[PDB]
């Protein structure tokens, strides 16, 4: 057929019950994740083609960047709780990978302050139990699919995108194939 198990996607031999419909994993330390977000705009183009009613979820991961990696998972939890993901995603990527000015939790905090989140509100969120359970959710989702690399995308907890089975000679064409594959998997 046109979409083939093992080509544009793989099936999990261990389906994950109750998983989010479209689940994306990334790390602010991950070079392809930077490309996906700042150059390719994958999340964005996927959304534009998802059917009515299916919501999209994106989680940070711990297994890159050691201690600062864990701080970033907690900061992304803060980002999610405050709903400021679209204000901190670019400066966090650039702070880690471009300027390399993010070296400590305090430097992560600086990003949010510059984005206009109040210190007391950031600090209160950071220390809250709601962010702690949101950190737990991110960790659990990654654990459920035995995740050992990012970027990664899972559809209905049973299908994993396989971008290495796609042409990359044109970036636009790659993005649409990626997005169209997600939509197909969505309708499966």
């Amino acid at each position: 057929a046109q979409y083939e198990d093992g080509k544009q996607y793989t099936t999990l031999e261990k389906p994950v019950a109750g998983a989010p419909q479209v689940l994306e994993f990334f790390s602010f330390f991950c070079p392809h994740c930077y490309q996906f977000e700042e150059v390719l705009h994958i999340s964005d183009n996927v959304k534009k083609k998802l059917p009515e009613g299916v919501k999209m979820t994106k989680y940070h991961v711990n297994f890159m960047g050691g201690d600062l990696g864990k701080d970033l998972t907690q900061a992304w939890a803060v980002a999610m709780a405050l709903g400021v993901e679209d204000k901190v995603t670019v400066p966090l990527f650039e702070g880690v990978q471009k300027t390399q000015t993010i070296r400590s939790a305090s430097d992560i905090r600086d990003v949010f302050i510059n984005a206009g989140i109040k210190g007391e509100e950031y600090d209160a969120a950071w220390n809250s139990f709601v962010v702690k359970s949101l950190v737990a959710q991110q960790e659990k989702a990654a654990a459920d699919v035995q995740l050992r690399g990012v970027p990664a995308m899972f559809v209905n907890g049973k299908y994993q995108l396989n971008p290495q089975g796609m042409d990359t000679s044109n970036m636009d064409v790659f993005v649409q194939q990626y997005a169209d594959t997600v939509k197909y998997l969505s309708e499966k």
